[PDB]
């Protein structure tokens, strides 16, 4: 129940001065909302790089208001580029902000001078290093080999409120791993041409840094490409004009014949650096490099030890205007209570409750057990049990021909086992899939083809794609493209799967004197695992036959996940206890943002079909947002549900509150508890207990989704969540948070680190 965090206080900021003065921008007040806000960062970084002091953005009613601090003496108040001539009104009243002060609206803008400050020293240290603005610090020495890559070590810090008052301090261990040698000077053109969008370290003498390759220089390092004043300098000369005082060997005695690169600084600028010292940054999730990954998996020890140590030795002296700033030696630790995870309602009216006389961890295993063997038993089974509708299997006329009919019948037999009410009885169909080119077009041709055929009588169809690309960190174009054509031409429902994995399950056999599929089960895939994972998530899951649902109530009636990527939203909706999810996806006008009438259409069109089956009066709603939550969105959300309660379709005084779920933390935090020391772990530090919790603000909250029974390896990550808007109590948003994802649909023997509804919505977007 004794929980550490990565929270260090600060101390002395005791009544110490932040003098801010709000500034408001007229610009080009033309609002493209997503190019509004990335001009208004914009200037802000320019205006920070330039001046040295920690300019900030407050966005409240005109969303404007860049914060000027008194002590800047110059300032110029109109600023160029940016299209329209933009000019800063002061807003008067300037602000001293205090730290032993009650929560303000001003905390945003504490909390980003307590930032700048803190990297100083950071940024300062000859032997730390920084990616980029707001990235963590990574030792200039690497920590480990790896035979051609190098692992590098970093720790990130970030401030945040503390939960007794005033302000601390929260770290994370990072790991970025960057190939040993340089590029060089004697890489030809062609090979550096095909670098373009790879990320590099650059290690400008001591100033190291890192860059995305924008495109390759027309011009050589000893050429000159450029001019200081007229006059034609070249690059070698202008890291030479720009080196200080004792300035390493390698920036001035630079290859003249090596080639250089181009790169945009985040003010957009086109800066270039040579080749010779420019480090590709290996993304390992890019290229199957798993040795690679095993090294980034720390213990929780290791990680506590890490960060401690880290602290102990970089944030031990900070004097800003002579004040002593001391990060404790001792991190916050507390005493909580931890969330049992929910009853569970399955089939045949059986519940599954944590057993409460059990100590917790032997319970939490013994539940997390019971959610796969109570789904699979046919004495209790799925929750929603009855015949699925009509149902196609759409497969690759190469594959119907080879192994596709063994891989039908055992997958049909895997769906009848697993979930026996269905009678799934798919209709086997194919596509030429060879007649067009294999490319995302051709592939598409045959698919659409099959479609205008009306082959696929039924509306659900679970269609088999070849891979196009691999590389996991790449989009896979086909599979959306099959999903908007099917579900927007004709009314197909549409789940994928692939023919890679399936097709090495099984081997070609010599059977009494005829070929025959059969399975395999050396290496490559563990095929009735596949059968077993692909029928619940793409047959029944794809059918809303839910396995199991929450036996209370959350604190929300309603919740809805919202998330928008690369010009596709998904809107994610669930009701009772997940006894109603609805899944809806939708074009979007910008890339990650969504126009404020498309939220609003989006949920009332959802709701409104599913309100006559929410059979109680609906007061709570909640929406969780994947990432940054948007002052359109927010405006959708509350003007969709003011007037609901005025229709009468809900509650006359029902709330909505909006919550950002960030699986990639801007302030990560970790959470550990304590064991007796053992040999194999000097300081006893484990995982946190899975429902193990912590919020440091009314805004600001971490829940283990994941935790201490059961973590295979690593420790758990704290899911951070965020108040964007609304009444709910932060305690409340994460305690059914968790509820929320302990409906371990798409593996329930297993931990889900998100919550239902933002689950559903990478499923969908994947």
């Amino acid at each position: 129940m004794t929980l550490e965090t990565t929270l260090f206080p600060l101390e002395g900021l005791e009544g110490l001065t932040a003098s801010y003065q709000l500034y408001a921008v007229k610009g080009l007040s033309g609002l493209d909302e997503t190019e509004y806000h990335k001009n208004v960062n914009l200037l802000v970084r320019r205006l920070s790089f330039s001046m040295k002091a920690p300019f900030v953005a407050l966005s409240r009613d005109g969303e404007q208001f860049i914060a000027v601090p008194n002590y800047v003496t110059e300032f110029p108040v109109d600023h160029r580029v940016v299209r329209a001539m933009v000019k800063l009104v002061p807003t008067g009243e300037p602000l001293n902000l205090r730290f032993d002060a009650a929560d303000d609206e001003y905390d945003g803008l504490r909390l980003r001078y307590l930032d700048f400050v803190l990297q100083q020293p950071l940024f300062a240290n000859h032997h730390l290093w920084q990616p980029g603005s707001g990235q963590p610090f990574f030792h200039k020495k690497p920590l480990k080999r790896l035979d051609d890559v190098d692992l590098y070590d970093g720790v990130s810090v970030r401030a945040a409120k503390h939960p007794e008052g005033g302000f601390g301090i929260v770290c994370d261990a990072r790991s970025k791993f960057i190939t040993h040698t340089p590029i060089g000077a004697r890489a030809d053109r062609k090979r550096l041409g095909k670098l373009i969008n790879r990320s590099c370290l650059y290690k400008m003498g001591d100033h190291w840094y890192q860059f995305r390759i924008d495109a390759v220089s027309d011009w050589k390092v000893g050429e000159p490409s450029l001019f200081e004043g007229n006059v034609p300098i070249s690059l070698a000369q202008q890291l030479v004009r720009t080196a200080g005082n004792a300035a390493p060997k390698s920036i001035i005695d630079l290859d003249p014949e090596g080639g250089a690169l181009e790169y945009f600084t985040s003010t957009n600028e086109r800066r270039m650096a040579p080749a010779e010292l420019c480090f590709l940054i290996e993304d390992t999730h890019g290229r199957r490099a798993a040795k690679l990954q095993r090294q980034t998996i720390l213990s929780p020890s290791e990680r506590r030890a890490r960060v401690n140590g880290f602290i102990r030795r970089y944030l031990s002296e900070l004097n800003i205007g002579g004040a002593k700033l001391s990060a404790g030696a001792r991190a916050h630790a507390f005493f909580t209570e931890t969330h049992m995870p929910p009853a569970l309602s399955f089939g045949n009216g059986t519940v599954l409750a944590p057993d409460t006389s059990k100590d917790r961890f032997q319970a939490m295993q013994e539940y997390s057990s019971m959610r796969r063997t109570m789904m699979l038993d046919k004495k209790v089974g799925f929750f929603h049990q009855d015949v699925f509708p009509p149902q196609t299997l759409l497969l690759p006329e190469s594959v119907k021909k080879s192994w596709g009919p063994a891989f039908a019948s055992d997958f049909v037999g895997t769906v009848q086992e697993l979930y026996p009410a269905g009678g799934y009885r798919p209709e086997i169909i194919e596509y030429r899939d060879k007649a067009y080119g294999g490319g995302v077009p051709g592939q598409m041709k045959a698919l659409l083809e099959v479609a205008e055929r009306g082959e696929i009588k039924s509306g659900d169809v679970l269609v088999m794609l070849h891979r196009i690309n691999g590389a996991p960190r790449a989009q896979d174009k086909l599979a959306a493209m099959v999903c908007n054509e099917f579900e927007k031409r004709f009314g197909k429902r549409v789940q994928v799967i692939h023919s890679d994995s399936p097709g090495r399950g099984y081997k070609r056999i010599f059977k009494n004197d005829k070929p025959t599929y059969v399975q395999q089960r050396g290496r490559g895939v563990n095929i009735k695992g596949y059968l077993k994972g692909a029928a619940l998530n793409k047959v029944c899951l794809g059918n809303s036959r839910w396995p199991f649902v929450l036996r209370d109530p959350l604190n929300a009636d309603v919740t809805i996940g919202i998330d928008v990527k690369n010009n596709m939203a998904v809107f994610t909706m669930v009701a009772e206890g997940g006894r109603i999810v609805r899944v809806q996806r939708s074009r979007s006008r910008q890339r990650e943002q969504l126009l404020e009438s498309q939220v609003t259409q989006v949920i009332t069109e959802m709701l409104s079909k599913e309100l006559p089956e929410i059979k109680k009066q609906v007061q709570r709603v909640v929406i969780h947002r994947d990432g940054r939550a948007w002052p359109a969105e927010i405006a959708g959300a509350r003007k969709t549900f003011a007037d609901m309660a005025e229709s009468g379709l809900i509650a006359v005084d029902a709330d909505v509150s909006v919550f950002e779920v960030l699986k990639s933390s801007p302030a990560p935090l970790r959470l550990f508890s304590f064991e007796e020391p053992t040999q194999e772990n000097p300081k006893g530090v484990i995982n946190p207990v899975l429902g193990s919790w912590l919020k440091l603000s009314e805004n600001d909250g971490y829940i283990c989704t994941t935790g201490a029974p059961l973590l295979l390896q690593g420790t758990a990550d704290p899911l951070h969540v965020r108040k964007a808007f609304g009444p709910m109590a932060i305690e409340d948003a994460l305690k059914d948070v968790f509820d929320l994802s302990c409906l371990t649909w798409p593996k329930p023997d297993s931990c889900m680190r998100l919550p239902l509804t933002i689950k559903l919505c990478d499923i969908a977007l994947f």
